């Protein structure tokens, strides 16, 4: 996995070693080589650990005199490839171009190598253990690489640029795929300057993504303004300030059931939400959002909390008698019990009470049929781990869902216990309520800061806290086991001790002292390390270091509200009927343009 | 001490300046020189306060002229050195290579200077003391000051390179030991080309300390990675990415007691962490850790806690029966006592209890056997001082071991008062669970954000806290010594008064109001100072102060977690049986290298 990638490595150094062909090919030392090459008791087609020939070694190490002296000895030698495990068809081709030798490629290439050598070895993949995904091709290694002439001369001999390695990359798609774009859009126009005969942008992957898409999903912006370079139109300009029309075929993209905007802000990466903020994204996104983005979304908003009034005012009027047993017993304050079906409605308000019930019921299985189906859609980690998609609210609107049907089962067979579910139903359909602040500037931001310490400081709060307040539990109950607990009710048993502990930790109720009798020492003692520990410094740590990590991703959560805005407009139009969403941008059959569906900007540049 | 050197300064000066000869060296004027020296009346052989010669004084002052003269008039001033206290064996070619005068150097030894000279002064000590430490050798001195030529003219007249000093070191070690890194390579470079016969490099201190491992104590990362470029062996580079194959033989260091990794994170420097992130140290920790250290270290929390877990229900469940003695005193609330150890034990559940009881006394046994020659193999200081190898959780182990065994004598005794050390054990045994925090990067850093507060903010906080505790509650107790106990039960005597100060400090009680009753003015008055004083500015203050450290040295712990990390990696392996811990590394033998067990990485420079 790692350590059988060293493992083949010194194996294959081993084997160039030992043969002395293989090793005089790595040293370029021509005399030892004429030696053991004028002699036919040599094999010239010998293999490595890798099925490596001698060429791959001379290529390895930029030895062009002993490649020329290999190829002039055997003119076969170019076409064999490795034919093990790590380089399933690696020939020497790929070692040259990958060099960047240029004369070795011309001498290489003289003798007949083969340009369309497709290497399908576990180390070109695209793998997070391998440090580079070059491609399976030379073309694809020289656009990779950076070397202009020698793709210059790959498309001279053969080689066309129409070859899909796998995961369906074309050259275009893994030239997007590499870091430092310093060359990668030049190298990207000489290959759409060659590219004459579907066109070669249209090429997907077996994942089905257009280059455009991959860019968009990559994060790759400098690329994406490239693209859109050859997508716009300057209409006219004026003095200081111009106006151009960019084409929203490949952004909009109405007819693709996967739409660009769904696989741009729906992507796992730290990036692609600087995506966004492009030149034709963000005025796109910002027209969706004004225009009807943010009075849908209020909307929505508004009978959300409409809905959830009906289901609180339905949760307090309950159906709730007098109790028939009486209680002869002492601490049990029980005195009302929930009344059976049969006698929960025979009244007006009862029956004003059982239609907000069925429409509680009807607003729990609309959310099931709006919200499992986008679980059967999308992948349930990407749809329930993705904050920029509002995943906690799901997974806690499915549970809201959940507990509303488990609620109505317990009510129609008349199960005891259904205040539990109806108060973890109240608690997470409330708290489903923070899903719509992420429409507003002034409490979005605030939400999703919300649930990034939740995911990062509380945690590590938590499970910290739990730890002293499971010692200090066990000494607080371990003090007064021997006392009255008509004195002192807390810490009367485990359970009770723990949570009066977690209550002391928190400063929420007063500490244990009575003053009319005599409290143990040790109660004092373990109580002054309980309050120097964990009441002075251990809260006031936490709030000391959601201060230090308030400071620090404070723009992190900015950009992350303004994509998440963009996922909330992608959201919407996907799931409402089309004739709430009218089709943003500038229809061109009005005018003569071949219905491509434009959008202007006007932007002052001086 | 320090006003001794200042002392024995002025006498060296006041003896230079009394004697003609002594200031006429140092003054450089040369008729005056030839005057005194010409006639035979004075005398060559003539001593300093440090017993040094005027040709010491002409070199002190890079006077060639008086010094050439003196050693025209006298050629033996060369071999005498100061033979007093600070200088016990300093000569002048000592002080002729420190000040870096070629031409007195060659004037010099032209004569028949000692290259051996041996300067034991306790100038010449690596001591806080002195400002620098050059060594005892010239040798060891022009190295030091960073002279080519000087050297090269040393190593011409004599002068071997294998001199040991005091504490062990040779002059590979004194080149490592010094700062200012810009010179130290390239004459670390250049008497290694001097050395040609164990190696040099292999001459360990008087501490065992080789120059590998001194660079690895010092954090000397710079000579650190000059040393391991003559470790390495690229084996091979394609491209934009190289594999390269490091020496694990000084790193690793399998055969010997002492290895590199404990001398490099177990010492006192503030450096000395960073050199874990170089190239070779942090790959082969970051394997030792993935692949072993995480799961072990894991499966000994998941052990430990359950061991808690055990002892703490062995807590719960206690040998308690009803008391014997009738209370006819109020305000005592014990309605329990612990029972004899003959009727402790006569019941299933007892039993069960009993075997726990077993269980926890050998892990207590097994934790003092584990810890108490940790003690005794490295010092107790460096032990529990070190919060790198957890040294607060370490003398918090110890004191639980020690209260469980208390415990169990005072059982089988039956002393009375056992509540005291089983809450004491409970506390200190479970805060000793925060030890296994530093393999998570989750809890690590936070838990040495802990205790770097306890150690810094909050003794800072407490000692001015209890000045306020002390003076408010001296207050509170004479406020109401006039009134009646029974409506206000705190600040009844000064212990309770002094408790009850220091729980309204933290706002964990409420303030003491009987509305009932007519409460006195002044409590009223001192109440609002301890609230403005106390309660409002200095809570606050403490969680201000704690921001304004926690946003400061945050990188700060997250290199000490980073350290940290590595000794846990290093306690592991030195304490498990082999056979849990194979050997990292790729094993030279099976490739014909020679049982070196090197290391491969593959990195990716363009």
């Amino acid at each position: 996995w790692e350590q059988y990638r060293d493992r083949v490595n010194m194996l294959q150094q081993e084997r160039i070693r030992d043969s002395p062909l293989l090793q005089a090919a790595k040293e370029n030392d021509l005399r030892l080589l004429k030696i053991l090459l004028l002699n036919q008791s040599c094999d010239f087609q010998q293999r490595g650990a890798v099925g490596e020939t001698a060429l791959h070694v001379a290529a390895l190490y930029d030895n062009l005199e002993a490649a020329t002296l290999l190829m002039e000895a055997a003119p076969e030698l170019a076409k064999e490839p490795a034919l093990c495990e790590p380089f399933v068809g690696q020939t020497a081709l790929h070692i040259a171009v990958m060099n960047q030798n240029l004369n070795l490629v011309r001498a290489l290439l003289a003798r007949g190598a083969s340009v369309s050598a497709r290497a399908t070895g576990a180390a070109f993949r695209r793998s997070p253990h391998n440090l580079i995904y070059y491609g399976e091709h030379p073309l694809s290694f020289a656009a990779c690489v950076g070397s202009e002439e020698i793709v210059r001369l790959l498309i001279e001999h053969g080689a066309d640029i129409r070859a899909q390695d796998s995961l369906g990359n074309t050259v275009l798609h893994i030239l997007i795929l590499q870091p430092n774009k310093t060359f990668a859009c030049q190298m990207y126009n000489l290959l759409l300057s060659y590219d004459e005969h579907q066109s070669l942008e249209l090429v997907p992957n077996h994942q089905g993504l257009t280059p455009f898409k991959l860019a968009g999903v990559e994060g790759n912006t400098v690329m994406f303004q490239h693209l859109m370079q050859k997508r716009k139109h300057v209409q006219w300009t004026c003095g200081p300030l111009t106006s151009t029309l960019y084409d929203l075929t490949e952004i909009d993209s109405w007819g693709e059931e996967l739409s660009f905007l769904e696989l741009v802000v729906s992507s796992k990466k730290r990036e692609a939400r600087q995506i966004l903020e492009q030149t034709p994204v963000k005025e796109l996104v910002s027209f969706k959002w004004k225009k009807y983005g943010r009075p849908y979304f209020c909307v929505l908003a508004s009978l959300y909390i409409l809905y959830m009034i009906c289901f609180t005012t339905c949760c307090i009027y309950r159906p709730l008698k007098l109790r028939d047993d009486n209680r002869t017993d002492p601490r049990d304050i029980t005195i009302l019990q929930q009344k059976l079906l049969q006698e929960a409605y025979v009244t007006h308000q009862d029956n004003i009470r059982l239609v907000g019930e069925l429409v509680t019921v009807t607003g729990a299985v609309i959310i099931l049929l709006l919200e499992i189906p986008d679980i059967f859609r999308v992948g349930a980690s990407r749809y329930f781990g993705q904050t920029i998609l509002g995943g906690p609210f799901h997974v806690i609107i499915i549970t809201y869902a959940s507990l509303v049907l488990l609620t109505m089962v317990m009510r129609l067979t008349n199960m005891n216990g259904e205040v539990v579910p109806l108060s973890f139903a109240l608690v997470l359909g409330w708290c489903s309520v923070m899903y719509f602040a992420r429409g507003f500037q002034m409490l979005g931001p605030f939400t999703i800061m919300i649930q990034k310490m939740i995911f990062g400081d509380l945690m590590r709060f938590c499970w910290l806290m739990a730890v002293v307040i499971l010692g200090f539990a066990s000494a607080f109950h371990i003090t007064f086991q021997t006392e009255d607990p008509n004195n002192l009710g807390e810490f009367s048993d485990y359970p009770t001790a723990l949570f009066s502990t977690f209550e002391l930790f928190l400063t929420i109720i007063d500490g244990p002292a009575n003053y009319s009798v005599d409290l143990p020492f040790m109660y004092c003692i373990t109580y002054a390390a309980f309050a120097i520990i964990a009441t002075l410094l251990m809260l006031n740590l936490f709030i000391a270091m959601m201060g230090d990590t308030h400071w620090r991703v404070a723009q992190e959560r900015d950009e992350l509200w303004r994509a998440q805005v963009v996922a909330t407009t992608v959201m919407l139009e996907r799931k409402m009927p089309r004739f709430l969403w009218p089709r943003s941008g500038i229809c061109g059959y009005e005018y003569g343009l071949g219905d491509r569906w434009f959008l202007r900007v006007e932007n002052h540049h001086d």
